Protein backbone atom coordinates (compact mmCIF):
# COMPACT_ATOMS: atom_id res chain seq x y z
CA UNK A 1 0.00 0.00 0.00
CA UNK A 2 1.88 3.01 -1.38
CA UNK A 3 0.70 6.42 -2.55
CA UNK A 4 0.41 6.90 -6.30
CA UNK A 5 2.47 10.09 -5.84
CA UNK A 6 5.74 11.27 -4.37
CA UNK A 7 5.50 12.99 -0.98
CA UNK A 8 5.22 16.64 -0.01
CA UNK A 9 7.91 17.45 2.58
CA UNK A 10 7.04 19.85 5.41
CA UNK A 11 10.21 21.83 6.11
CA UNK A 12 8.37 24.50 8.12
CA UNK A 13 6.32 24.38 11.30
CA UNK A 14 2.83 24.56 9.77
CA UNK A 15 0.71 21.48 9.04
CA UNK A 16 -0.32 21.00 5.42
CA UNK A 17 -3.62 22.49 4.34
CA UNK A 18 -5.10 23.69 1.05
CA UNK A 19 -7.80 26.23 0.17
CA UNK A 20 -11.00 24.53 -0.95
CA UNK A 21 -10.63 23.35 -4.53
CA UNK A 22 -6.81 23.00 -4.44
CA UNK A 23 -4.29 20.33 -3.51
CA UNK A 24 -5.29 17.28 -5.58
CA UNK A 25 -2.19 16.07 -7.46
CA UNK A 26 -2.35 16.09 -11.26
CA UNK A 27 -2.89 12.60 -12.71
CA UNK A 28 -3.63 12.37 -16.44
CA UNK A 29 -4.80 8.78 -15.84
CA UNK A 30 -7.82 9.91 -13.77
CA UNK A 31 -11.01 11.77 -14.63
CA UNK A 32 -12.80 14.83 -13.15
CA UNK A 33 -14.98 12.70 -10.85
CA UNK A 34 -11.84 11.16 -9.27
CA UNK A 35 -10.22 14.39 -8.00
CA UNK A 36 -10.65 14.01 -4.25
CA UNK A 37 -8.81 12.49 -1.31
CA UNK A 38 -6.56 13.22 1.63
CA UNK A 39 -2.94 13.75 2.58
CA UNK A 40 -1.66 11.70 5.51
CA UNK A 41 1.36 12.81 7.52
CA UNK A 42 4.13 10.22 7.72
CA UNK A 43 6.82 11.05 10.26
CA UNK A 44 10.19 9.32 10.37
CA UNK A 45 12.74 9.14 13.18
CA UNK A 46 16.47 8.66 12.71
CA UNK A 47 19.51 8.14 14.91
CA UNK A 48 20.83 11.68 15.20
CA UNK A 49 24.45 12.69 14.96
CA UNK A 50 24.76 12.99 18.75
CA UNK A 51 23.31 9.48 19.27
CA UNK A 52 19.77 10.49 20.25
CA UNK A 53 16.74 9.76 18.11
CA UNK A 54 15.21 12.72 16.33
CA UNK A 55 12.41 13.49 13.89
CA UNK A 56 13.00 14.10 10.22
CA UNK A 57 10.87 16.64 8.36
CA UNK A 58 7.33 15.20 8.09
CA UNK A 59 6.23 13.80 4.74
CA UNK A 60 2.66 14.13 3.45
CA UNK A 61 1.42 11.48 1.00
CA UNK A 62 -1.75 11.87 -1.08
CA UNK A 63 -4.34 9.08 -1.19
CA UNK A 64 -7.56 9.03 -3.21
CA UNK A 65 -10.80 9.07 -1.22
CA UNK A 66 -11.64 5.56 -0.04
CA UNK A 67 -8.07 4.24 -0.48
CA UNK A 68 -4.87 4.01 1.55
CA UNK A 69 -4.26 3.87 5.31
CA UNK A 70 -7.47 5.80 6.08
CA UNK A 71 -9.54 4.15 3.36
CA UNK A 72 -12.52 4.04 5.75
CA UNK A 73 -12.77 7.76 6.52
CA UNK A 74 -15.49 9.75 4.77
CA UNK A 75 -14.46 13.05 3.24
CA UNK A 76 -14.01 15.77 5.84
CA UNK A 77 -13.48 13.42 8.79
CA UNK A 78 -11.46 15.04 11.57
CA UNK A 79 -8.34 13.04 12.38
CA UNK A 80 -4.85 14.22 13.27
CA UNK A 81 -2.34 14.01 10.44
CA UNK A 82 -5.19 13.79 7.88
CA UNK A 83 -6.13 16.76 5.70
CA UNK A 84 -8.68 16.79 2.89
CA UNK A 85 -8.54 18.13 -0.68
CA UNK A 86 -11.05 18.10 -3.51
CA UNK A 87 -11.21 19.61 -6.96
CA UNK A 88 -14.41 21.31 -8.10
CA UNK A 89 -16.75 18.70 -9.54
CA UNK A 90 -15.38 15.57 -7.88
CA UNK A 91 -17.82 12.93 -6.65
CA UNK A 92 -17.79 12.01 -2.96
CA UNK A 93 -17.47 8.31 -3.77
CA UNK A 94 -14.63 5.92 -2.92
CA UNK A 95 -12.05 5.57 -5.68
CA UNK A 96 -11.39 1.81 -5.54
CA UNK A 97 -10.92 1.81 -9.31
CA UNK A 98 -7.75 3.87 -8.79
CA UNK A 99 -6.67 2.25 -5.52
CA UNK A 100 -3.08 2.45 -4.32
CA UNK A 101 0.23 1.74 -6.05
CA UNK A 102 2.33 -1.43 -6.11
CA UNK A 103 5.99 -0.22 -6.27
CA UNK A 104 6.89 -3.56 -7.89
CA UNK A 105 5.23 -2.56 -11.18
CA UNK A 106 4.61 1.21 -11.04
CA UNK A 107 6.83 4.16 -10.24
CA UNK A 108 5.40 6.96 -8.14
CA UNK A 109 3.98 9.88 -10.10
CA UNK A 110 5.95 13.03 -9.30
CA UNK A 111 3.53 15.22 -7.35
CA UNK A 112 2.52 18.30 -9.34
CA UNK A 113 -0.20 20.90 -8.77
CA UNK A 114 -1.56 23.43 -11.28
CA UNK A 115 0.32 26.71 -11.26
CA UNK A 116 -0.63 29.33 -8.69
CA UNK A 117 -1.66 26.79 -6.06
CA UNK A 118 -1.44 28.28 -2.55
CA UNK A 119 1.13 26.22 -0.51
CA UNK A 120 1.62 26.87 3.21
CA UNK A 121 4.95 28.17 4.41
CA UNK A 122 7.48 25.36 4.33
CA UNK A 123 6.13 23.16 1.51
Amino acid sequence: TASWFTALTQHGKEDLKFPRGQGVPINTNSSPDDQIGYYRRATRRIRGGDGKMKDLSPRWYFYYLGTGPEAGLPYGANKDGIIWVATEGALNTPKDHIGTRNPANNAAIVLQLPQGTTLPKGF
